[PDB]
RNA sequence: GGCGCUGCGGGGUUCGAGUCCCCGCAGGCCACC
């Protein structure tokens, strides 16, 4: 198994066959012919105009170039309009720039408008400085096709590609860009075995230097960090990975993983083995998009995270899972079970001022003296994790996000023990605890 | 929708809050392509 036929293997899992290519053929040219009779301003952007898109993930996207004076409603109302009547089927969902999802001749076609531009620097949507990527990259990224698709490959297999909330990862422009700047794929794993939190990759100046965060400045706009969505462990898990592969290459890094199935009383004798309390909330998933509910799942876990840490119940690590109809925050915890008494700092000897306060407060225990200083014992409201979160998500579900706490809000529950092993979470809890042996890259 | 630093303020906790928790006010970025 050396690097290079390594690589050559890795091919056969990246490079879309003769049928696929020929569907995006078929579409493409049908789009442009409908495209071409509304006589409206378009250009294919993306990996479908560049030759870049992975094995089995055909999409094409098609950009609406709109004049500048445009309001951004005038932007919706229009760019909605041509995307129904291009598409066969369609369906329209986003969280703030207005696009059309659909299909075209079995084919996905993402349908998306934008201002026509002279330069990007400041920019009037959210998507403006794509047609800009795409003229910057056309003419440098022929020949490198495969390069690119080796690197989305190995991003996606090992869970890291794409740079939307839920993965928090490596955008496909991005991809496109380390190629240009390293040459290739081999290259560009090589060096990544160096990088660190506070590079920074400049492709337009031909240069790496050290700034305050990982940083790959977007050669259409120096203000734009192309990776600023890339989450630094994510960054750490790439690094790692970069030098895992060279250390000893194998196809398995370009090879899927996907859990297994778990016994729950596999996961019983797990859970006893570490002797932890672990449980989660268990509520309804609020209709919103992903890009919105991701943000919310990740603050929610993190508040009752943090209300774990100061009651003393040390938490270990947590997670969370969105089914169809629920999600869920899960914790584990190493104390199962506190003392209800604990002690509270009192003032200095010295001050019988705010002793005498100290003292006030009736206990039904004597406060002591020690090292100069009063305490007293006082008591705990709960004891446990579990009782503590119960309390804390019934009074604190604002802080939890605007509609995964407004969704807390009307019902919640706390799931623990066998009964939580038969709820859709044992991939997320095998993750979570450092499961060995619990996925598998098997076809 | 999520995410700022500092400043002003309300409230809770506390013997004691500039410091811990909750909320408001005042000086863009990211995701959805
Ligand atoms: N988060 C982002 N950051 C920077 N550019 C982005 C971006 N999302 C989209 N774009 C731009 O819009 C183009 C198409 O975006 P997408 O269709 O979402 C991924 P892609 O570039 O087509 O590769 P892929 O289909 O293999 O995943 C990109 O090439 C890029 O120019
Ligand atoms: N009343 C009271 N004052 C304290 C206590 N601990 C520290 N301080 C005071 O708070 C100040 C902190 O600023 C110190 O100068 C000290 O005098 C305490 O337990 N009780
Ligand atoms: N007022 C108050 N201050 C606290 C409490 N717990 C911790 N602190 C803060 O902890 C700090 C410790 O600093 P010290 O005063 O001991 O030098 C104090 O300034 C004090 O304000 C509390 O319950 N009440
Ligand atoms: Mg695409």
């Amino acid at each position: 198994m050396k690097v290079e036929e390594i690589l050559e293997k890795a091919l056969e899992l990246v490079i879309p066959d003769e049928e696929e290519v020929r569907k995006g053929r078929e579409a493409e040219e049908e789009l442009r012919r409908r495209l071409d009779e509304l006589g409206v301003e378009y250009v294919f952007v993306g990996s479908y105009a560049r030759n870049t898109w992975l094995k089995g993930s055909l999409e094409i996207d098609v950009f609406l170039l709109f004049p500048e004076e445009f309001s951004k409603e005038e932007l919706r109302e229009r760019g909605l309009e041509i995307g129904k009547a291009v598409l066969d089927s369609y369906e329209i969902r986003y969280a703030e720039h207005p696009y059309v999802h659909g299909v075209v001749k079995g084919v996905e076609v993402d349908v998306v408008p934008c201002y026509k531009l002279k330069e990007p620097k400041n920019i009037k949507s959210a998507v403006d400085r794509t047609p800009f990527h795409h003229k910057w990259l056309e003419g440098r990224i022929k020949g490198k096709e495969n390069e690119v698709r080796l690197l989305k490959g190995f991003l996606k297999a090992n869970g890291i590609y794409g740079a939307e909330y839920k993965v928090r990862g490596f955008s496909g422009y991005l991809c496109e860009l380390l190629i240009v700047f390293y040459g290739s794929f081999l290259e560009t794993v090589k060096n990544a075995r160096r990088w660190t939190r506070r590079t920074v990759i400049d492709v337009a100046k031909g240069e790496v230097r050290k700034g305050e965060e990982f940083f790959v400045v977007d050669p259409v706009d120096e203000k734009r960090n192309v990776a600023a969505n890339l989450s630094l462990d994510n960054l750490a898990r790439f690094v790692h990975l970069c030098r895992e592969f060279m250390e000893a290459p194998s196809l398995g890094f370009f090879k899927p993983k996907h859990p297994l199935e778990i016994e729950p009383e596999r996961l019983r004798k797990i859970v006893e083995e570490r002797g932890t309390a672990v449980f989660a909330v268990k509520f309804r998933k609020p209709d919103i998009v992903d890009d919105n509910l991701y943000p919310q799942l990740e603050r929610a876990s993190r508040k009752i995270f943090e209300f774990l840490e100061r009651e003393n119940f040390m938490p270990l690590r947590s997670a969370f899972k969105a089914s169809e109809e629920f999600c869920y925050l899960l914790f584990e915890c190493q104390i199962k079970e506190i003392s209800r008494v604990f002690r509270r700092m009192g003032p200095q000897f010295e001050d019988e001022r705010n002793v005498k306060k100290f003292l006030s407060r009736n206990r039904a225990f004597r406060p002591f003296i020690e090292n100069g200083r009063w305490w007293a014992f006082e008591m705990r409201k709960f004891t446990t994790p579990e009782e503590g979160v119960r309390s804390y998500a019934s009074t604190h579900w604002h802080t939890l996000g605007k509609n995964v706490g407004e969704s807390i809000r009307e019902y919640f529950e706390i799931i623990s023990g066998e009964k939580l092993f038969k709820e859709p979470v044992t991939a997320e809890l095998c993750e979570m605890m450092g499961v060995k042996d619990s996925n598998s890259s098997s076809v």
